[PDB]
């Protein structure tokens, strides 16, 4: 029974677990807390870099984007390697999805356009895909409870699979998206720790305050079947300061794929 393998990870990490995976031809949906509210953290970058790729041409991707010092203020490995020369539209998504780079979601934000920076727009992209749950109300660099800038895990796999497995986007759009998402550098060890070798594994990964860790992914058999698998944690009994785990992660994701393979 996953329901109590999944508790017993919660007293564990002394955590808040959320997981869901979509229902199947043959595996009935996997859910646990998955209608709860979690924090995106970074998970919204997928979905974001989605919105920037529909909202324009290919062509885009090449306009380059200039920034400066007061456009650092939050985790940016790459735009901070090349704030003197700016960053394109395309080097933007690379970062954001690869690297998880704050300022890069910004600046994507920013491209988007809108009320509140973009967070308005973004939502309203969610909003075309059926997702009435999400909400992003503000920009990088939220109290647990706090129903500003979350999903449910249910509801944020629904949007990514419509992403990579569906047909919210156009072939050339989903393989770039789908790309960037294969060549994430920040999820070693959350959902891809979970699943063999022989699975292929995709992420956007999150990582907040109080705990927050996130990972969604799309993973393949080694068939070349198709699950999504969206994994959300905090740990508000540790305050503020409490450390993200990215081991019950790995876990409730050894846990999903023990039930898959
Ligand atoms: C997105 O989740 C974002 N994280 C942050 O910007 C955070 N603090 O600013 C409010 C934060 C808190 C703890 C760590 O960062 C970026 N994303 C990610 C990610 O996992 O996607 C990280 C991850 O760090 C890892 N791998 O442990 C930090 S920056």
């Amino acid at each position: 029974d996953l329901a109590d393998r999944f508790a017993e990870l919660e007293r564990r990490y002394d955590a808040r677990l959320g997981v869901y995976v979509p229902a199947t031809g043959t595996t009935a949906a996997i859910e646990y807390r998955a209608d709860e509210r979690f924090a995106f953290c970074s998970t919204f970058k997928a979905p974001l870099v989605a919105a920037v790729l529909h909202q324009n041409p290919l062509t885009h991707l090449d306009k380059l984007i200039t920034y400066t010092s007061d456009d650092i203020r939050s985790i940016s490995p790459v735009a901070q390697q090349h704030v003197q020369t700016g960053m394109t539209i395309g080097q933007l998504c690379d970062a954001a999805i690869r690297y998880s780079d704050g300022t890069a979601a910004n600046l994507l934000l920013a491209d988007l356009g809108g009320p509140g920076g973009g967070t308005a727009a973004f939502t309203g992209y969610l909003r075309s895909l059926g997702d009435t749950v999400s909400r992003l109300d503000a920009e990088a660099p939220d109290p647990p409870g706090d129903e500003r800038d979350t999903t449910t895990p249910h509801a944020i796999a629904l949007v990514l699979q419509q992403l990579v497995l569906g047909n919210a986007l156009p072939p050339d759009k989903r393989a770039l998206l789908t790309d960037w998402m294969a060549r994430n550098t920040t999820g070693a060890k959350r959902i891809r720790a979970g699943f063999p070798a022989d699975w292929k594994v995709i992420d956007k990964t999150g990582t907040g305050d109080y705990g927050r860790a996130n990972d969604i992914a799309v993973v393949w058999s080694p068939t070349g079947v198709p699950y999504v698998v969206a994994v959300m944690s905090d740990r508000a009994g540790g305050g503020y300061d409490a450390e993200p785990r990215e081991a019950l992660l790995a876990e409730a994701a050894t846990c999903v794929a023990g039930v898959l393979a």
